[PDB]
């Protein structure tokens, strides 16, 4: 399974490591901008939290 390739998890769309575009979440983990509001909206525990 691709796993070295990195997805978001927060709406099942891809991402990269690049964080110009991806917003850094103070938890260290990435997002694009509209994700990081729909993200920060809930404030729920960040699942990204279990792949790295
Ligand atoms: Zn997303
Ligand atoms: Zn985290």
């Amino acid at each position: 399974e691709n796993v070295s390739q990195q997805n978001c998890p927060i709406c099942l769309e891809d991402i990269h490591t690049s964080r110009v575009v991806a917003h850094v979440l103070p938890c260290g983990h990435l997002l694009h901008r509209t994700c990081y509001e729909e993200m920060l909206k809930e404030g729920y525990r960040c699942p990204l939290c279990m792949h790295s």
